[PDB]
């Protein structure tokens, strides 16, 4: 099939990479117009993919039978509206990110549109992307309209083992964004590596709190305390890592915030459930933000 991945940067030339493996007709879109993205990916065993790509063609987008979105989550919303009167109005868009927040952004798009999030670990260095681990991909239907699109999870299991296709995908979204609204913004705040978190156990569990009310009343089942011993856990197992938004904060890169807690603190407000923790992080965050 004809794909235009939206994005060429660390996720969006994995993606690039494993379609132009298989065969697929494929190019990549870029915020920045250039006739070519000029990929260049280490794979797990170290050795190198080296190709250029199309990009930009607003004819190989208009006849895409996919539109795969790499992007940022603050970033997606945006570069899908300005696509998708040239995309055919059949064409399913697929958006793979961290994050939620972004389906009630694109809640009049005519197309059908999924959701999903990876554990494959991509990394950045320069021009050269590194594929630091395999992982697997959730996908799922945005709305209740999208329920008919199963087909591409199979397809996308031949392109970048695995991939797994969920009827109620925000179940799996929230088990990741409930872990990101604790060691996200605190990390970012006291600029310490996770394994710093261990040493505040009291304070986590008020913003455990806070979420689990939020998810509770979205439909899920979890507990505040559950999601306080599986965060420590997580803590424990990635003590000498900086997290993806610190890492954000220390090369002054926008953050994913408004889409992690500040998603938190939307839905939060729409049940109208207490939140101070997370306001309070989420303020400060965007005060670094700023400057």
């Amino acid at each position: 099939m004809k794909i235009t991945v939206l994005g060429c940067g660390a996720l969006g030339q994995l993606w690039l990479t494993a379609l132009c493996k298989q065969g697929h007709e494929v190019q990549g879109w870029l915020r920045v117009p250039q006739p070519y993205c000029s990929v260049n990916l280490v794979e797990t065993d170290g050795s190198i993919f080296n190709e250029s790509l199309t990009a930009n063609d607003p004819d190989f987008l208009a006849t895409s039978d996919l539109l795969l979105v790499t992007l940022k989550a603050w970033q997606v919303s945006d570069a899908v509206k300005s696509l998708a009167s040239t995309l055919p109005v059949t064409t399913p868009i697929l958006l793979i990110h961290n994050g939620m927040g972004t389906i009630e952004e694109l809640q009049n798009i005519q197309q059908p549109l999924l959701m999903g999030t990876t554990t494959h670990a991509a990394r950045r260095d320069g021009n050269v992307i590194i594929h630091v681990a395999n992982g697997i991909t959730h996908i799922g239907p945005a709305r209740q309209q999208d329920g008919d699109y199963s087909y591409l999870a199979d397809i996308l299991q031949t392109v970048l083992p695995d991939v797994a296709w969920h009827n109620n995908i925000r179940a799996e979204l929230w088990r990741k964004l409930a872990v990101n609204c604790v060691i996200n913004p605190l990390t970012a705040i006291w600029n310490c590596p996770n394994g710093e978190l261990r040493h505040h156990p009291q304070e986590i569990m008020q913003i455990c709190e806070e979420v689990a009310a939020v998810i509770e009343r979205e439909g899920h089942h979890t507990s505040a305390e559950d999601l306080r011993d599986y965060v420590m856990q997580v803590i424990d197992a990635t003590a000498e890592n900086i997290s993806s938004m610190l890492q954000d904060i220390r090369a002054l890169r926008h953050t994913e915030i408004d889409y992690i807690n500040g998603f938190l603190l939307r839905r939060a407000r729409a049940h109208g459930i207490a939140v101070p923790e997370n306001t309070r992080l989420f303020e400060m965050v965007k005060r670094k933000e700023s400057e």
